[PDB]
């Protein structure tokens, strides 16, 4: 069974942990990837009410089980703060535009 469900895409504990993990590097090496520069800043305009305190950071997690490392980003999302700890994960799966809801 699927540790987190965003929409019909299946994650495990594992994958987030390893996108989380690449998405946090870069984010310490202040490099960004891909059209939209990610890891980016999370506003939290949904207004989420994570257990972990901000800044957040939001980087693509791959249905492949891939790294993030370029191309499209699809619509699922890892939220990580400066300390590295997960926050969440979410996607634009179900929620209308450039909304987010989160992963079950
Ligand atoms: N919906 C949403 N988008 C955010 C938030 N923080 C940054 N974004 C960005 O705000 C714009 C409109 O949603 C997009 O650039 C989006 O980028 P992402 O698509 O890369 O996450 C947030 O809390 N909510």
């Amino acid at each position: 069974a699927c540790d987190y469900t965003c929409g019909s895409n299946c994650y495990s504990s594992s994958d987030v942990s390893t996108a989380q993990a690449a998405g946090y590097k870069l984010h310490e090496d202040g490099e960004t990837v891909g059209s939209n520069s990610y890891p980016h800043k999370y506003n939290n305009y949904e207004g989420f009410d994570f257990s972990v305190s901000s800044p957040y950071y939001e980087w693509p997690i791959l249905s492949s089980g891939d790294v993030y490392s370029g191309g499209s980003p699809g619509a699922d999302r890892v939220v990580f703060n400066e300390n590295n700890q997960l926050a969440g994960v979410i996607t634009h799966t179900g929620a209308s535009g450039n909304n987010f809801v989160e992963c079950t």
